[PDB]
């Protein structure tokens, strides 16, 4: 914890990142190293102070290529500061939407897909959910370099269910069919994310269920209802996406298996 903390001075803000999308983040300057980093800042009410300072802990445990690295925090006296690595080409969703198609092609949205899955095979491996996965919540860097957003982590075990607070609004054409109709997300629940952002990558960054109403969503799912195959994408990444959208939760795939069979047609191309 002290291995981490540093002084706020040491820290020159530069932009305020988003524009709000993800709060109070902005582009900052560690100073001594010239180096552009991403400040997270806790304002009047963006979110309360334990669940900020918790954000902070778990982060330092969290090593993974494919993970937004912790660099710093400052906590010991407000304002508080959580400080990772910058991403220079911001969100995947706006960068799929706006990218040259010839150069982030069909061998680079394996390598994405590919990336993704390893960082959410470690979160399996280490007992942690997401909760949010999305394109909007992937960071791209250079050279399609993809990292998962974990700024909203939570500890639960293999086999067990988190339980949403009650009142709780989701991310809905996003969420696990369980999650919506009783709150219990799991790491199964990250597999039916997971495979929504496929689609995601797939689309080159379109919204999914296009036209759908949000309050029949989980009507038509428990009817078998799913996206279907958006063009150029293959027939066997679409039956991974099948697979994260199996109706029972222990009938999807893990991240284990969905990395490995990505490895696989990456590797193969
Ligand atoms: N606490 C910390 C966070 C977040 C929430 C709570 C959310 C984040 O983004 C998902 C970050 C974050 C870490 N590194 C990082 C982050 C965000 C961006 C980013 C940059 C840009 C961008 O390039 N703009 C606006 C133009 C310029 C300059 C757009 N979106 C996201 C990059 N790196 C931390």
């Amino acid at each position: 914890y002290d291995k981490w903390e540093m002084e706020r001075t040491d820290i020159t803000m530069k932009h305020k990142l988003g524009g709000g999308q993800y709060g109070e983040v902005y582009e900052g300057v560690w100073k001594k190293y010239s180096l552009t980093v991403a400040v997270k800042t806790l304002k009047e009410d963006t979110m309360e102070v334990e669940e900020f300072l918790k954000e902070a802990a778990v982060m330092k445990e969290i090593k993974h290529p494919n993970l937004v690295q912790l660099l710093g925090v400052c906590t010991r006296e407000p304002p508080f500061y959580i400080i990772t690595e910058f991403m220079t080409y911001g969100n995947l969703l706006d960068y799929l939407r706006e990218c040259n198609r010839q150069e982030v092609n069909a061998v680079v949205l394996l390598y994405m897909a590919t990336q993704i899955s390893s960082a959410m095979e470690y979160l399996e491996k280490k007992n942690f959910i997401h909760r949010d996965l999305a394109a909007r919540n992937c960071l791209v860097g250079e050279n399609h370099l993809v990292k998962v957003a974990d700024f909203g982590l939570s500890r639960l075990m293999t086999g067990d269910t988190y339980t949403a607070h009650a009142g709780a609004k989701f991310p809905i054409k996003w969420t696990a069919p369980e999650s919506l109709a009783y709150n219990k997300f799991s790491i199964k629940s990250d597999v039916w994310a997971f495979g929504v952002l496929l689609w995601e990558i797939a689309t080159y960054g379109m919204s999914p269920y296009p036209g759908i109403d949000l309050s029949q969503v989980y009507e038509l799912l428990e009817k078998d209802y799913r996206m279907e195959r958006p063009e150029g994408c293959p027939e066997k990444v679409y039956e991974l996406m099948r697979a994260c959208w199996q109706w029972n939760p222990s009938d999807r795939p893990s991240f284990a298996e969905i990395h490995q069979a990505f490895e696989t047609m990456f590797q193969e191309s």
